[PDB]
C-alpha cells in the first residue's frame, strides 16, 4: 500500500470533480505533507477529523478565479500533484542533487533529517532526502 | 429579467461543477418543468424548500456513472439545455409544427392548454403551445 | 481482442480531444457500424483508407455547436458509446425483447438475421438479434 | 483591438482543444513574446510562416503526459496566460514592483529598454517595463 500515494491520488480526484473537501486517515507524516501543501497555496488548509473513533484529516480543497469568459468552472490550483519516492522503488538525492522541479516553476517535497521540507527549504538547510512528490 | 433561463442556466452550470443540488426560487411553472424534467431522467428531484419566506426549488442534480479508466468524473445527465422561446422573441408551435428535437433523441418542453408537455405528449394531446426549451 | 470495443474506443477517445478523425483497421463488420453511425448522425462519415497495403477505415468525426459562452470546446455529439455482447459474456434478444435504450433518447445497435440494424429498425422488421453496443 | 490579446487567447484556445498548432498574423514583437513562452517551456516553437503574402507565424503548441488512468486528455503545459496591460489601461512597473507572479511559480513578461523580458531577466538587467502579461 503506498498511503501517500493514495492520499494524493485522493486529494488530486477531489479537485477534479470541484469538491469542498477530502477526508484522508490521519497519520502524522501525511499531517506535514498537508502542512506544506496548505503553506505553498496548494490547498486552502486541513483540519483534524474523528468520525466514530477513527481519525481522519479533512483537507479544504482551493479553487482558483472563474473562468475567462462563461464556463461555470474555477480555474484549478493543484495542476499536477504526483509520486516520485515509492514502495519498491525509492528516489533519494543529496543537497548538490535536489532538481529544480519544471523549471522554477513546481516544488517537490523532500523527506529530510530535518523534516518534510520543500526543495527550496532543503537546499537552504543544506540537506537532501527522499523525493516525496512533485506539484505544481 | 428571464425567469425561466436563469433556472435552465443554473440547472447547467451546477452539474458542470458536479454539484449534489442547486435552488431557483420557487414557481408554479418552474415546478411544471422541473416536474417535467425529473419525469424524464434529467434531474433526481426537487423539494420545494422555503428558506427565509422566500420559497425556492431545491433541484437535486443527477449524474450517471463514472467514466471507463479512472477519470473521477461521472458522466452526466443533461448534456444540452437552452431556452428557445425567449421574452421578445416568443415561439408558439401548432401541433404538425412540433419540432423533433436532435433526431427524435432529445425533448422539447412546450407550454400548451393542456398544461406543460414533452413534445410527444403535445403531439399525443395533439396539443400546440409556446417552445421553452429543449433537452437531451 | 473485441475488435468492436477497439474501434469504440478509439472513437470515444478521439472526440474527447476534438480530432478531425480516426483510422481503425477495416474490415466489413465495422464498416457496417460506422455506416449506421454515419446515417443517425454521430460522425460525419468515413473513408476507406489503404496506407503501406493494409486497409484502414478513416471517420470522420463530428462535432456539434459552440458553447454557450467563451469556452472554444465545441458541443461533442457521441456523449456515450459503449460494447453490451462481447467475448465470453455474449448478449442475444429477440424481437419482443429490445429494450429502449436511455427512454428512447439513445440508440442500440443490434447484429440480427437481416443485417446490422437498429433497434427502431429490428423491431420493425420483426427481428432480435445480438445487442452491439448502446450510443446517444 | 488589441493584437496581443488576440494572440494570448488563440494560443490559449487552442490547446483547450488539443491543436498541434494555431496562426498569429507575424510582428516583431509577437516573435519575441513566443522567443520568450517556447524558451520558457510553454509551446514547442514557431515558424514564421507567410500564407498568402501576409506573415503569419505557426505556433507549435505544446502538451505533457496523458493522465493517469483511461483519460486521453494531454495534461497541459500552458495553464494560464492573460493580458495584464491593456490598451486605455496601460501598466507599467519600475523594477522593484515587478511582481512575483503565482508565489514565484509562474512568470510574468515584461516589455522593456532592455527588450523583452521574463520577470526575472528584468530583475537581474534591473529593467523595468510595461507589464504585458503573466503565465503559469
Amino acid at each position: 500500500t503506498d498511503p501517500i500515494a493514495d492520499m494524493l491520488t485522493r486529494i488530486r480526484n477531489a479537485t477534479r470533480v470541484y469538491k469542498e473537501s477530502t477526508d484522508v486517515p490521519a497519520s502524522r507524516f501525511k499531517e506535514e505533507i498537508l502542512r506544506i501543501l496548505a503553506r505553498e497555496g496548494f490547498i486552502k488548509g486541513y483540519e483534524r477529523v474523528d468520525v466514530d473513533g477513527k481519525p481522519y484529516l479533512r483537507v479544504y480543497l482551493k479553487y482558483g478565479p472563474r473562468r475567462q469568459g462563461p464556463d461555470p468552472r474555477p480555474e484549478q490550483v493543484i495542476h499536477h500533484i504526483r509520486r516520485i519516492s515509492k514502495p519498491g522503488r525509492r528516489v533519494y538525492v543529496g543537497v548538490k542533487e535536489i532538481p529544480r522541479v519544471r523549471r522554477g516553476l513546481g516544488i517537490a517535497i523532500l523527506s529530510t533529517s530535518k523534516g518534510v521540507l520543500t526543495d527550496r527549504e532543503a537546499r537552504k538547510l543544506g540537506v537532501g532526502g527522499e523525493l516525496i512528490c512533485e506539484v505544481w
